[PDB]
């Protein structure tokens, strides 16, 4: 169903949740554990006579087309780095949220870095790509990336970890966004503050996903931009306790939010979880993903 036209490039660039989201000092420092979903955006890249940007899907109305898009930093990125002028159009189809914790506009920034080069057969490696994605954004490397990975230093510093297992979510989308530098001032703020938890190190959760277990995983998610994404938008708590009443392991903020993410036991409890959300009246849209899937990839 991807548009694949003869000559174009179409590329399918996974959205991301955080497992596991520490956050350090003053870019703030991170440690984190990305996982790929299959709610994905993809990118259609033509050869034309100038750099532009079409949207569909999430975001149709207002995603902007011109230099604000991460996907035009992209495309002018790549082209420099080859020596071109970035002449292509591209078209993005968008089921990842906007402004919705699960780096949407960093999964159309590889796409294009992808397309790209095979459309122009520019023969980058990936460890070149990998830079360029750091460049433009700290969730354009998990982009490329894809699967499971341990990200530092500020989320750009990637070891693959292994999830053993197909793991089924829901996602529930927000009425609205959060931009992320909100989010990470709040937390600031609310450790200005007060002296709240801190996650544990990373190690039961990694343990977790090498053994394939779900339910061991589930009360070993974290993510410390929660706090800041429920002082910004308090409604979220009551779709967090009604996917999990719903029958969710456990309920999540994705990244600095505002989506939800529920992990749940088996795809029919997904069925169940999304069918409850959808009719409990407490977010404005509900979908059903597994993760992990490949990073940002040719179709
Ligand atoms: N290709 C794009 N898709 C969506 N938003 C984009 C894009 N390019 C630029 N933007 C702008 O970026 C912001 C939203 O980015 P995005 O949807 O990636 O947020 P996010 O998923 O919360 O990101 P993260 O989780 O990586 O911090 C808005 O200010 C939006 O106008």
């Amino acid at each position: 169903s991807d548009w694949v036209p003869t000559g174009a490039v179409t590329v399918r660039a996974p959205g991301k949740v955080n497992l596991y989201l520490a956050v350090g000092d003053l870019y703030h420092e991170l440690t984190t554990v990305f996982h790929a979903v299959s709610l994905a955006d993809d990118v259609t890249v033509r050869d034309a006579d100038v750099l532009s940007i079409d949207v569909v899907g999430q975001g149709e109305g207002t995603v902007p087309t011109d230099e604000r898009n991460l996907a035009w930093q992209a495309a002018e990125l790549f082209a420099d780095h080859v020596g071109r002028a970035p002449d292509v159009s591209i078209f993005i189809n968008k089921d990842i949220p906007v402004a919705g914790g699960m780096a949407g506009g960093s999964a159309d920034a590889a796409a294009v870095l992808v397309a790209m080069n095979e459309l122009w057969h520019a023969g980058v490696p990936r460890r070149d790509l990998h830079h360029l994605a750091a460049q433009l954004g700290s969730d354009v490397p998990f982009a490329l990336h894809g699967g499971t990975a341990l990200g530092t230093g500020r989320g750009e510093q990637l070891a693959t970890v292994l999830a053993r297992n197909v793991f089924h979510w829901v996602f529930a989308f927000a009425d609205g966004g959060l931009a992320t530098p909100q989010v990470f001032k709040e937390i600031d703020r609310l450790r200005e503050n007060g002296d709240p938890p801190r996650l544990a190190e990373a190690d039961e959760l990694l343990g977790a996903l090498a053994a394939g277990d779900a339910r061991r995983l589930a009360p070993l998610l974290g993510n410390e931009l929660q706090a800041a994404a429920v002082s910004l938008n308090p409604e979220l708590r009551r779709t967090l306790r009604a996917g999990e009443s719903a029958g969710a392991l456990a309920g999540i903020v994705s990244g600095s939010g505002p989506t939800c993410a529920f992990l749940c036991t088996s795809a029919d409890d997904a069925v169940q979880v999304s069918a409850e959300l959808a009719g409990a009246g407490v977010c404005r849209t509900v979908r059903v993903a597994s993760g992990p899937v490949h990073g940002a990839q040719v179709i």
